[PDB]
């Protein structure tokens, strides 16, 4: 009953967390917009996604209350009713206080957590594996989700790392970035399932055909035609030999992000993670993310305008999409 | 009435907080030994050190729980009993948390919140200045020391954010690292008192005598008596010109302090501050700082015995300065 | 008549500069030994590779003499008699020196040139694109393979770069590191030949097998029958859809290498390239890469035995491959 | 002439550009060096009553001259000197064996030393680097070195060992130094060697240690060298006094007229652009024509040249106003 890599296939989508009008205020205290996260879930599942993750960078695990996480979790446990797998998000700054988050989420009901280091302090490659023993010792039903971001939490994840996870059962998958070292890491991890961002999809599909079944969207919150071609076409591809419409929509993905990264750079990227996500879904008309939380609610406007840009690409290709799934 | 920058002088000791036995595994509570907290503080305030931090790096504000921060601050109000200022510390992943708990803090009775920026995400430059003003705002009765540390919390506390701060009254002091650009920061910040490290304050006070009265210790947590004939003797050096005992004292320091960063790499020592600092106070015997909460537990054998040995040449230089100061 | 992007196919391998016994003294002069130059050249030849590349940074581009480099080359071109292609190398602090090797380097019968960027000063991207673009037009005979080292280079060789080199004719190939953006930079380069590092052209290949056809390696200098057997296979694979034989000589590869780096870590490998690689070589026995000239002619004893190892292993592959291709 | 020693070494010393002939930028050109020019700047700075010269770093295109080039200039140099200051060439290059070819070379012309980072293409460690500087000395035991200590340019970071190391060599009597954070550590492990901190941070480091701090470096003075002197002579009145409120009143000017120098405050972007922005700026502030710069350094964004031209003329700003307060 537990998920288990087997299990994790086709397109997981990374939703945000609604907010209301003043989630931009520190004097606001109940910045979750509950019915557009019931909205977007349903949207998600009628889609067919085959799984939600929550709770990262762009979702604002950072700067949600604990009451707000509670009652996000909740509406989103009461809409899904079990129909996909859901992984929350409970990164923070200590062991014990991932512990109790992962907990409470879990008993809510999620499947899972997606989670990154405690990053005050950088963890080197010891201090960091038995980080994640030590969470799934303590909650040996929550299904772990590693979520791979240097930027944000320092440590680098390094190939030796995939090694110890693949000996820890609860750690069935991974939000992956850069795939230049997927081939070994799948070696050294054979109980993990790997899922690349979705323009890496075609790429790492490609790869191990075997193995990478899966991938981790953001795109979708535009529109998630396009990630559910991608799924679709890459079975295909597959199955017949023949990858052009796979690569020809995987093509059309990198030039809707063409724009999404400030001066093409990821650390830039980094620094204005949340505000730029939230703008080019804000702007793509398929959801409302809505004003960030603060700290993070500034962003330089020629940035914001890339983000936007992104966000109308993504609105395209899922009308374009849209009707090629018909 | 507010703490003022002009009552900013002297010794301000960063004490860590002590751990009970067990303090290192995630399924203990109430890992702060309460009774060494009160004891170091009474030392403290003995010694003559006027003022004291708390909460920052090795002060484990990032591993503690809740209710730990709330009966160490509350120990520690009871124990200084008003006869010095106290700054508790609130760096947290967001604003509205960080001004949470520092409402909390100083209704305890602290004078001040040491803090830094959140860190998951990367912060630029005005979403520093606007958190630290969001802080002032909320909480105007709290005076704030900015701890000015790039590796933990990423952003770099650039020129122009010194500038900014120095229009925020609340914020009175800085825990300040390298020097390189204290005469230009003095300059745009004519309202904050700088506190160099201990072993730069011999040079820092040269710089500029009249606003570089204070400085932060650390090593004072293996006996404050080497801080204080620092202080006692600066003060002397300012007025005779004589700067040859100052200069004697700070050497010692400097040479007590040439084993703690691994391979003398300030980026290395921050992967494992909280565990070398302890290690060292744990090796010089005034002290019992005690096991490191979860999950930053785990340091290299080689980096450990650098700290020890650092440990013990600050006991050393504590038990040689006692003789003096009588 | 100048090579093209189409001619470049299999296995093309990096040459070292072989030194004689005195070559890490300063006062020495005339440090290459010539006559294991052309012996490397005739087996690597008998081999089968594809063609030759040198004098990038194992090569010590950076620290032979100019009466050395036209001595080596010489030797190479005598001796290779036009039968597989060669590139020397003539990265250097500033263009008028580049063009000056170039134009010589080829004149003695060179086909291109292996060439980085000027990294006194950082380059940005369109200083390194007026940099290629002048080389080309003051060297219009001249092939050249961009060395896309970032450590040694400091420029980062991104995404528009490879699409402003692609419109250069004489920019025939890339010595290309990790393969995260090699799915967009063929599409933004249709006219390069990318070569992926040996340990990765399985993977690569596999992404794209029409445009990856090649691939450049330094284990071959531990006994290039590894690599000609991948090349071989990796043809097979492509034909016939199993791929496993190609996966087992790859996976080998990578084993061979997990050594090679110190730590595992490839910043800490480049401050000390050239004694690792010419170690392994030397401990491999297959060639004889000799001493280092200065000034890095120190590596530390961990680091040594780690290249060492790696080339033992290499030195095994060898054999094992010898008798598969026999 | 004996060797310079560190003691020897005092006062104001100007980093002075190679100034380059209209065609310089492009890549066809040969003689791209203003060797006229060069004479004048030289007796421009001799008249200042600057203390020595140095050259061939990082602005003044050591990377991008032709050998055939740094022949000609540091000749020139020379037989326009003739004696009176000292002077350092610049023998960076990407080995030991041609750093030595070009130092012995150039010290035979007449420079009395070297101002030398390390070779590059390869990160250097600490005792790499330590070895480079023991070969130099050894190859070249008449040349003075000036250790250049940019870990921009360079990517070794010129750590406290470092320092401890090259006081024992004999031969090195200075550092071209960058940020003071380390500078009272650094002057207790490296007692031979005088640091030169940037002309900005000279005031700061006086102030810490006036017994040994007696010198700076600078490029400012390539704008008009009347405020490094201004700074030099007011400074050496503040250690005799005890009052310092002048020469804190100069300091203070030299960093507002540097503020808009780097790219987004930023050391790091200032560093792909050196050699570009320091010689627009002298440009701008008129007293010497820098030129244009040798590829493939000839390309810097419009937005950066304007905060390195506007920096240029605060600096001219500076000259004509302490020109005027040294009578
Ligand atoms: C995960 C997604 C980010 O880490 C990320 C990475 C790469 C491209 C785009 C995005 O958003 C998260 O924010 O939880
Ligand atoms: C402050 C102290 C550290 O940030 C630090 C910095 C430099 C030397 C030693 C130490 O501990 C803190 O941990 O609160
Ligand atoms: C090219 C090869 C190096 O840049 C390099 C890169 C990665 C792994 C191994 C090696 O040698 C050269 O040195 O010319
Ligand atoms: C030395 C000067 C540069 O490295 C530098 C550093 C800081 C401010 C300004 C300048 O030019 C040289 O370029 O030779
Ligand atoms: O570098 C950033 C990055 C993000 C998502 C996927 C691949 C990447 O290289
Ligand atoms: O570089 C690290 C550092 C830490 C505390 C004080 C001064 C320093 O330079
Ligand atoms: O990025 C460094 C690197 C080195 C060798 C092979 C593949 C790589 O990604
Ligand atoms: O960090 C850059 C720098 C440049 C010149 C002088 C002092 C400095 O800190």
């Amino acid at each position: 009953s537990r998920l288990t890599a087997e299990d994790i296939n086709g397109a997981w989508t990374i939703m945000p967390t609604p907010s209301t009008p003043d989630a931009s205020d520190w004097r606001s205290t109940a910045t979750v917009d509950l019915e557009e996260t019931a909205r977007i879930v349903e949207e998600l599942i009628a889609a067919g996604v085959n799984g939600i993750l929550s709770m990262g960078t762009f979702g604002e695990c950072a700067t949600l209350t604990w009451d707000e996480k509670r009652d996000y979790v909740s509406t989103i446990v009461e809409t899904i009713r079990g129909r996909v797998p859901y992984f929350c998000g409970t990164t923070a700054l200590n062991t014990r206080e991932v512990i109790r988050q992962t907990r409470e989420l879990i008993d809510i009901g999620a499947n899972g957590t997606m989670l990154g280091v405690p990053m005050w302090v950088k963890m080197d490659l010891p201090t960091a594996v038995q980080f994640y023993r030590d969470v799934a010792d303590a909650v040996p039903e929550a299904a772990i989700a590693i979520y791979a971001n240097p930027e944000a939490f320092k440590f680098d994840f390094p190939r030796p790392f995939w090694a110890e996870m693949s000996k820890i059962p609860q750690v069935v998958t991974a939000k992956y970035l850069g795939i230049g070292m997927l081939d070994l890491d799948l070696r050294l991890a054979p109980n993990i399932r790997f899922l690349p961002h979705e323009d890496d999809y075609y790429a790492a599909a490609r790869i191990n055909p075997e193995r990478i079944t899966a991938f981790w969207s953001s795109g979708a919150m535009c529109g998630p035609a396009t990630a559910i071609m991608l799924r679709d076409e890459v079975v295909r591809a597959k199955s017949t030999g023949d990858w052009a419409k796979a690569k020809a929509i995987s093509d059309d993905m990198r030039a809707a992000d063409s724009t999404l990264f400030p001066r093409g750079d990821f650390s830039e990227f980094s620094k204005y993670n949340i505000g730029l996500e939230k703008a080019r879904m804000d702007a793509a008309g398929w959801l409302k993310a809505g004003p960030c939380r603060p700290p993070y609610n500034l962003v330089p406007e020629d940035y914001l305008a890339g983000a936007q840009k992104s966000g109308k690409a993504w609105a395209a290709l899922h009308a374009k999409y849209s009707n090629e799934l018909k």
